[PDB]
């Protein structure tokens, strides 16, 4: 009946005066919107139909074309961003949080799928839906004492909403927004299901990208020990967003980042560290890196846990730029570290995995590791052993890597090498 419609026919049957025509070419529409193989979007919204879909939601005495509509109007605000605006433009955004409380439960979650991809768009069309108060009617659909009663599709397409109007940033959302939202995400983020759990910490390392009192406003709902359990699941869906929170909470304050390992963070790096996926393994470098940027106590808790082996680890094998991550968590962990714990990180073997790097055509991790070489000798001065530091580096070649340095590119790396050189060797 409404299979394969051409544009045409659904643009006369959207003319008729007939509201069964036209319900039967809406449904021809959403069809079209519908197909795999690239859906004819901008020649529905040249033809003017996404004001006709619009007002069709408003039809409140004939819930199939609300439906479709809905639908088809969804699928073409899940495509560019261009064509995103078309809709916002015909005036779907109040329409679809009038139809959030529809009785119908699939148009409401038809509307709930639409408000997610127009927020998700960018941080003015989330900022809008927010402005039209998108917020409340979509909390309320989640007020039930147990989330278990709600059917699984329905919940996730809540969450995933909710994670978009967390989403962006310049400007980041309303923090009067996100206070709203966030005693919610909290109980989705305890919630038995992995795509809800997923997106639940999604939502949560958005909020936690930006400066401390974002990262305060979320820390102080009680969610860190949760990130940490949900940091050691099964599933990479689930893993790589509570890895990207933590990642973030540790860019904040001393107090923030000591949270993180009050929580039992630390424990879960051994396998981080060493994870197949590359980009777990880049993130939780990165985030060691803001560890080691601590204090001397958080860092004794980094040596505690045995995790410099696993430091020395990536700086000796791993991708180029989880290695770059690696530079920055030893240069930090030099710059901060107690004379002692520079010492043990020089019997964990850092230096020739450092000098090895040396020999990588990218100038910031080469002034990274210089930055660090020096640390090191610092506090070697300190204990009257840069000599047999200065063996050590010889013997695994750096003195050559060092030398080669002379004559390079970059006036840092020329300067800090001839002065390690000229100070330290002979
Ligand atoms: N003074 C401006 C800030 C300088 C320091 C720092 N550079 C951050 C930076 C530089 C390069 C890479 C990352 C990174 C890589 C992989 C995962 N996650 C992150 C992060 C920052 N916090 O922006
Ligand atoms: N005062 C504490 C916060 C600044 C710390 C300070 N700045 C550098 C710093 C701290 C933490 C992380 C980074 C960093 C840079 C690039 C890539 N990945 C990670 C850089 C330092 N040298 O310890």
């Amino acid at each position: 009946g409404t299979v394969n419609w051409s544009v045409e026919d659904i643009v006369k049957g959207i003319n008729s005066n007939n509201l069964e025509s036209q319900l039967q070419a809406t449904q021809a529409a959403r069809k079209l919107l519908s197909r795999e193989k690239q859906p004819p979007i901008d020649n529905i919204i040249r033809a003017g139909l996404i004001p006709k879909f619009v007002s069709f939601l408003g039809k409140t005495d004939c819930s199939p074309i609300q439906f479709e509509s809905a639908w088809a109007l969804t699928n073409i605000a899940s495509g560019t961003s261009e064509q995103t605006k078309a809709v916002v433009d015909g005036g779907a955004i109040p329409a679809f949080i009038s139809l959030l409380a529809s009785p119908h439960a699939h148009i409401s979650e038809q509307a709930v799928w639409a408000l997610g991809n127009i927020a998700g768009d960018g941080s003015a069309f989330r900022d809008l839906v927010i402005k039209h108060g998108a917020i409340d009617p979509l909390l309320a659909l989640l007020a039930v004492p147990d989330l278990s009663t709600l059917a699984c599709g329905y919940l996730r397409n809540l969450t995933w909403t909710l994670s978009n109007l967390c989403r962006n940033k310049n400007p980041a959302p309303p923090l009067d927004a996100v206070e709203q939202i966030l005693p919610t995400l909290v109980r989705l983020l305890h919630h038995n299901d992995p795509e809800v759990l997923a997106d639940s910490c999604w939502a949560i390392s958005y909020l936690t990208d930006g400066p401390n009192e974002r990262i305060e406003m979320v820390v102080k709902k009680g969610v860190v020990p949760q990130l940490v359990k949900l940091l050691g699941a099964t599933e990479l869906p689930i893993v790589t967003p509570a890895l990207r929170a933590i990642g973030n909470i540790v860019t904040g304050t001393d107090e923030q980042t000591q949270k993180v390992i009050d929580a039992g963070a630390l424990a879960v790096f051994p396998s981080l560290l060493t994870n197949p996926k590359t980009n777990i393994q880049k993130e939780a470098t990165w985030t060691m890196s803001n560890i080691t940027a601590g204090r001397q106590d958080q860092i004794q808790q980094v040596v505690n846990h045995g995790l410099v082996p696993f430091l020395v680890g990536v700086l000796s094998k791993a991708d180029f730029k989880t290695q770059k991550e690696a530079a920055w968590a030893i240069t930090n962990y030099t710059s901060g570290g107690t004379v002692e714990q520079i010492v043990y990180l020089v019997h964990c073997g850092i230096i020739e995995p450092l000098m090895n790097l040396l020999s990588a055509k990218d100038t910031k991790i080469i002034q990274v590791i210089l930055d660090a070489i020096s640390n090191i000798f610092q506090a070697a001065e300190k204990l009257g052993e840069t000599e047999k530091l200065s063996i050590m580096i010889e013997e695994c070649g750096g003195l050559d890597k060092i030398e080669a340095l002379q004559r390079h590119e970059n006036e840092s790396v020329y300067k800090a090498s001839l002065n390690l050189i000229e100070k330290y060797f002979s």
